[PDB]
């Protein structure tokens, strides 16, 4: 009895993980676009559709 | 008879506790999570699924 009421005092309501932090940390996509000295940006390879007025 | 009277009158109805409080305090679970700086709090690191409208 003295055993028992022991461990249930030190265990208390502990409650197990079965999975902590996952360890794949990239979450986007690679980049795998083409970057020439044409481009009008970085991010950009033209203004196609745009109009000035 | 005497002792055995003076005994029983000066113990009473003393009840013995096998236990006292526990020494284990913490009952918590400790936070393991990170903290950067792209985290919108200190609580959340972002804000995924909530729509503006």
């Amino acid at each position: 009895e003295a055993h028992i009421q022991m461990k249930a005092a030190a265990l208390k309501s502990a409650q197990s993980r079965l999975f902590g932090l996952d360890g794949g940390i990239s979450t986007q996509e690679e980049n795998t676009e083409r970057h020439t000295t044409e481009d009008v940006s970085p991010s950009m390879h033209t203004l196609l559709g745009v109009k000035n007025m």
